[PDB]
């Protein structure tokens, strides 16, 4: 499923992102647009042999299980292409785990480099 925008705001709201640890729902929102292109079935190789999967390209090297990633850990304890569906509960969960290991939104390179230190509300801006 590919989202509109305040059609994403709206289900990562519901779904309880807006200021989780700390972060507005335009950081999300931000965060999903480079990461996926709001493309709930984006999938990007990494040179270590990991994949990224979904809106917000969660790592097979932690998080998920995708068969081809070995001594990988599987930390939301859900098969990779759960992170595919056009559901966005699995990846919402999962990033729930992620951003709160420490290392908060920074996990998500397009996040630190194209959304941190920005005005993120403008991601929001005219949604209801
Ligand atoms: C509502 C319109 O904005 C839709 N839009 C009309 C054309 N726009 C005009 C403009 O953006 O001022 C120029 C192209 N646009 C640039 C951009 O948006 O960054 C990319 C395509 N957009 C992506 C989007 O807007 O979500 C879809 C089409
Ligand atoms: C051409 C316009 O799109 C200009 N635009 C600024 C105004 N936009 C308008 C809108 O997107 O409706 C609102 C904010 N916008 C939300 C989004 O893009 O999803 C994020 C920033 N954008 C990124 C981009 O567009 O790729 C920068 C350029
Ligand atoms: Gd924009």
């Amino acid at each position: 499923k590919v989202f509109g925008r305040c059609e994403l705001a709206a289900a990562m709201k519901r779904h309880g992102l807006d200021n989780y640890r700390g972060y507005s729902l335009g950081n999300w929102v931000c965060a999903a647009k480079f990461e996926s292109n709001f493309n709930t079935q984006a999938t990007n190789r990494n040179t270590d042999g990991s994949t990224d999967y979904g809106i917000l390209q969660i790592n097979s090297r932690w998080w998920c299980n995708d068969g081809r990633t070995p001594g990988s850990r599987n930390l939301c304890n859900i098969p990779c292409s759960a992170l595919l569906s056009s559901d966005i509960t699995a990846s919402v969960n999962c990033a729930k785990k992620i951003v709160s290991d420490g290392n908060g939104m920074n996990a998500w390179v397009a996040w630190r480099n194209r959304c941190k230190g920005t005005d993120v509300q403008a991601w929001i801006r005219g949604c209801r």
